[PDB]
């Protein structure tokens, strides 16, 4: 089997991407944030505290003839941005782009933190990291990809995120028309539960490539590119007037600037992030200070190849017995 679904930016900045997902019988379609940095499929629901729902579409398990309470199971997750959610668990039929999994754990939110409430466009998350990170207790549950894998034509999914435009998540096949050149594959460590890999270096604009190992994670659920402070300083030093602002929470730059590109290495291959992809717009409405799309990872503990980086590539998440990542230009 295969599946193919379009993923759409939630706003004009590509702050996140939403993909329609069918849950239950008859189908209830929710727009989920596909997150290769976590491993829970959770949704706003008829159980979510009413004051914490503000415009999201909810899953109502009592209206699904295939929903079953997973008795005794609870979940609770906290994300790197400080947001969180928790609740109980149903199993139900879940379909993405024509690919159907029966008995998928659908984690129903009883509580969500304010940033989820405040984002009316995201109805939940669909985790695509390794199932060892799934938070369901006392019986850990499998991701949608893990459940689908054996049925797929090939044990892979691909992320093809658009810049200020829709893109595609495919399951079970590699669309050879969706990228240019060849796909360069690179080793993955699953030891932390992430799609963790080592970039071979970087360049800023037209500058020379610096060969240096940068361990980080391919994370579709993180908006920006978070790299070591040395690398980030070297980038922003090429932008007149750019500075790190403690009050704003990262590097800012004059909105009048033209940003240089940023290149990252994948083995001997190179992925070029155009400068425009690094512009996240005014820090507040009407400001002439703009927020940068490359930020320091120093306070995180891990480097994160988020959407800013991934949207410059066609990315293969290869879930074979030894997982690997593939990157192609497009």
């Amino acid at each position: 089997s295969t599946g193919s679904a379009t993923t759409t930016p939630i706003d004009s900045l590509d702050d996140a991407y939403i993909t329609p997902v069918q849950i239950g019988t008859p189908a209830q379609t929710l727009n989920l944030d596909f997150d290769t940095g976590s491993s829970d499929l959770w949704v706003f629901s008829s159980e979510t505290t009413a004051s914490e729902v503000d415009g999201q579409t909810i899953y109502t398990p009592s209206k699904s003839t295939t929903a079953k309470l997973l008795s005794g199971a609870t979940w609770s997750i906290s994300y790197g941005d400080g947001s969180s959610s928790s609740g109980d668990v149903y199993t139900d039929t879940v379909s993405v782009g024509g690919l159907t999994v029966t008995g998928q754990a659908v984690e129903s939110a009883k509580k969500v933190s304010s940033s989820f409430t405040e984002d009316s466009t995201i109805d939940g998350l669909l985790g695509l990291a390794f199932s060892t990170l799934n938070t369901v207790s006392p019986t850990q549950q499998k991701t949608f990809f893990d459940n689908a894998k054996a049925s797929l034509d090939s044990p892979v999914f691909t992320a093809d995120l658009g810049y200020h435009a829709p893109g595609t998540y495919n399951f079970g096949f590699i669309d050879t028309t969706a990228y240019t050149g060849s796909i360069t594959y690179t080793a993955v460590s699953t030891k932390q539960g992430f799609w963790e890999w080592t970039s071979t270096g970087y360049a800023v604009g037209s500058g020379t490539f610096k060969s240096t190992s940068i361990d980080g994670i391919a994370d579709t659920g993180t908006t920006l590119l978070y790299l070591p402070a040395t690398v980030v300083s070297a980038y922003w030093a090429q932008v007149s007037g750019a500075k790190s602002s403690s009050s704003v929470g990262g590097y800012v730059f004059p909105c009048s600037a033209t940003l240089p590109s940023f290149t990252f290495g994948v083995g001997s291959a190179r992925i070029v992030i155009p400068g425009d992809y690094i512009d996240f717009g005014p820090i507040s409405t009407g400001s002439s200070s703009c927020f940068g799309g490359i930020q320091s990872s120093a306070g995180i503990g891990i480097n994160i190849f988020g959407d800013v980086a991934l949207k410059a590539a066609f990315v293969v998440f290869n879930g074979a017995t030894t997982p690997t990542l593939g990157f192609a230009s497009k």
